[PDB]
């Protein structure tokens, strides 16, 4: 009966949203009081009929920012950087630029002063072009005043965290972070031997879409993972104390809130809400205006622990994929929803809320 009831709950949440948003394939993974549960739907590739499983690789887009935040958490744990460091401390090319007056915390939490959502199309994936973009950039408004969600912002945060550790970002993630977290199905660059697991992404007219190269792609949106591996990452977040101490500290650093915008408290990578909260408020925190428009922050007098009666979440997208992760620290509950269509955040939150409400 319990297995029947959980399947009925997850099917009732997922099936209508997959039909309504024409989602070819979707993987759910749930962590419930220390037990994993998997529900897999539809096709990883329509053309060859390959089914989604909990081992199918999906692009998770901006959920990658929580991995980037974890690497920065490790640099913080090792005293290689501080959040109040000036950004230019960690990259001499930026000495004498406006990054002399911008903190690593501003970059991490999108408050550097108007760095845009994406790099402009004029900046290709090229070390010199990225360098020259930051050297010339000037804030629209005072650092630490307005949140404008931004890949160049947290991307530079991750880049500088890697520089503080003396190695390239992608190398540190592959050689140190993923192994420390027990993740063998999590990739920035999918190996040839794993390509058979890589789902197809679908856009307009079902155009096939896998993510192409871009500046600081690894830091902003580069992770491909399975539902089973992303749930292992959620379980690490629910129990940092089970990891070796420097990695436990790295994860704890991603559970600290610095300011509020509306109902949302901004951490490193993770975004948090009081729990319970209405579905409409959770959708509004994850809305298009929250992602695209500047918002004045309400700064906390001290960093706030993102634990207890809270939901921590992150949306992530690419042109072909739509991911959502949410967990409730004080209930030992975690959820992953990975799909191969970029379907609206409101609909991802609708699935998650139905499941989390039904487990509670
Ligand atoms: B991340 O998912 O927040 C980020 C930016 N983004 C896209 C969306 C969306 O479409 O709803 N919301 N936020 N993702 C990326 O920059 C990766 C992309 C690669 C190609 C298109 S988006």
């Amino acid at each position: 009966a319990p297995a029947d009831r959980l399947k009925a709950l997850v099917d009732a949440a997922v099936q209508p949203v997959m039909k309504a948003n024409d989602i070819p394939g979707l993987a759910v993974a749930i962590s419930l009081k220390g037990e994993p549960h998997y529900f897999s739907y539809g096709l990883a590739s329509k053309e060859d009929g390959r089914r989604v499983t909990p081992e199918t690789l999906f692009e998770i887009g901006s959920v990658s920012k929580t991995f980037t935040a974890t690497l920065a958490g490790y640099a913080l744990a090792q005293d290689k950087m501080r959040l109040d460091d000036r950004a230019s401390q960690h990259w001499p090319a930026l000495q004498g630029s406006r990054f002399d007056g911008i903190s690593l915390l501003d970059l991490a939490t999108y408050t550097a002063g108007g760095l845009p959502l994406q790099f402009p199309d004029s900046v290709q994936k090229d070390q010199a072009q990225i360098r020259d973009y930051y050297r010339q950039w000037q804030p629209t408004y005072a650092p630490g005043s307005q949140r404008l969600y931004s890949n160049p912002s947290i991307g530079l945060f991750g880049y500088l965290a890697a520089r503080s550790l003396g190695q390239p970002f992608e190398r540190l993630m592959e050689q140190q972070v993923f192994p420390a977290l027990g993740l063998e199905q999590t990739h920035l660059d999918v190996p040839e031997a794993a390509l058979a697991q890589y789902a197809q992404g679908y856009g307009k007219d079902d155009r096939p879409l896998r993510v192409g190269p871009g500046p600081l792609d690894a830091e902003g949106y580069g992770v491909k993972t399975s539902a089973a591996d992303l749930l292992r990452f959620v379980d690490a977040n629910l129990h940092p104390e089970r990891l070796d101490r420097p990695w436990a500290q790295a994860l704890d650093a991603t559970h600290r809130g610095y300011y509020k915008v509306g109902d949302m408290t901004q951490g490193l990578g993770w975004e948090a809400y009081d729990w319970p909260i209405s579905l409409k408020r959770l959708q509004a925190g994850n809305s298009t205006p929250m992602a695209l428009q500047p918002h004045r922050i309400a700064r906390l007098p001290a960093p706030q622990a993102l634990e207890g009666q809270r939901l921590l979440n992150k949306t992530g997208s690419t042109n072909g994929f739509g991911a959502y992760v949410a967990f409730v620290p004080g209930r030992d509950l975690g959820l992953v929803i990975l799909a191969n269509r970029n379907y609206p955040n409101a609909e991802r939150v609708k699935i998650a809320y139905a499941i989390l409400s039904g487990l509670e």
